[PDB]
């Protein structure tokens, strides 16, 4: 692939689809109880990247980055559902450097692709003002926002060597998402969606 952002996508599409499949297999919308499990999982992931969204160096390369964070929104969704802020039971990742750029790609891309989840949350009467605030589209549009973000990512002009570390970071962010999902939904370590399932 000819660009950093495209290489990130290429190298992480298989694991991304494993995440999509696993999230859907545990039935996040089957009940309020399961949706709360989903919100807990989302809380941990978005907390884990909070310090990256606020990173001073990255905010100088990517204007207004700190404001793209969704942790506050997920935490308000929890409140809406009658829950207090959720705290992970285990130590949370606090990644840095090139690898942290990969975590940032993973988190920011998750908003890009949150339309399907937002659609299904709406069936439960949860919308951008109550219960599904964290899934609502960027006010400028999901795509407009992502393409801009994508420009800034490519413009970091990471050397190929630093790109490798960033891509490894993205692999690790996806893997952590599934570790959290499993602990949260009561699955075994390394549990996956039924084999052969397609997003
Ligand atoms: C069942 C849940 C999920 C579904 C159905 C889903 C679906 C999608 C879709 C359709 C896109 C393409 C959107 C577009 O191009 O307009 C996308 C992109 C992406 N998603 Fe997901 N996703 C889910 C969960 C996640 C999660 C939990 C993460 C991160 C932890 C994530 C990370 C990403 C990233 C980083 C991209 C950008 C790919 C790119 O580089 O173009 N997704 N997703």
């Amino acid at each position: 692939a000819l660009t950093f952002a495209k290489r990130l996508k290429a190298d992480t599409t298989a694991v991304h689809d494993s995440v999509d499949n696993l999230v859907m297999s545990v039935q996040p919308f089957v009940s309020k109880e399961n949706y709360i499990k989903f919100l807990k999982l989302q809380s941990v992931f978005h907390k884990a990247v909070d310090h990256i969204y606020k990173d001073a160096e990255l905010n100088k390369a990517i204007p207004e980055l700190e404001y793209m964070a969704r942790y506050d929104a997920v935490t308000q969704d929890l409140k809406d559902l009658g829950e207090e802020p959720y705290k992970f039971d285990k130590e949370l990742p606090y990644e840095a450097g090139n690898k942290a750029i990969g975590w940032l790609y993973c988190a920011e891309g998750s908003n890009l692709g949150a339309a399907f989840l937002f659609k299904h949350a709406q069936k439960l009467d949860y919308n951008g003002e109550h219960g599904a605030r964290h899934l609502a589209p960027h006010p400028d549009g999901r795509g407009k926002h992502w393409r801009a973000f994508v420009e800034h990512l490519n413009a970091l002009n990471l050397t190929p060597e630093a790109e490798a570390e960033a891509i490894q970071g993205a692999r690790e962010a996806f893997a952590f998402y599934k570790v959290v999902l499993r602990e949260t939904f009561g699955l075994a370590a390394d549990a996956e969606a039924p084999e052969g399932m397609m997003p």
